[PDB]
């Protein structure tokens, strides 16, 4: 639950843990999980 607003699986945004995940198949773009 460290989604502060959005991140893209092009590097790393997220609070220690929480892994970037993507929006969904074939998309780079997400949110912190």
């Amino acid at each position: 639950g460290c989604a502060g607003k959005a991140c893209n699986l092009l590097g790393l945004t997220c609070d220690a843990g929480c892994f970037c995940r993507p929006d969904g198949v074939g998309i780079v773009a997400g949110v912190c999980v």
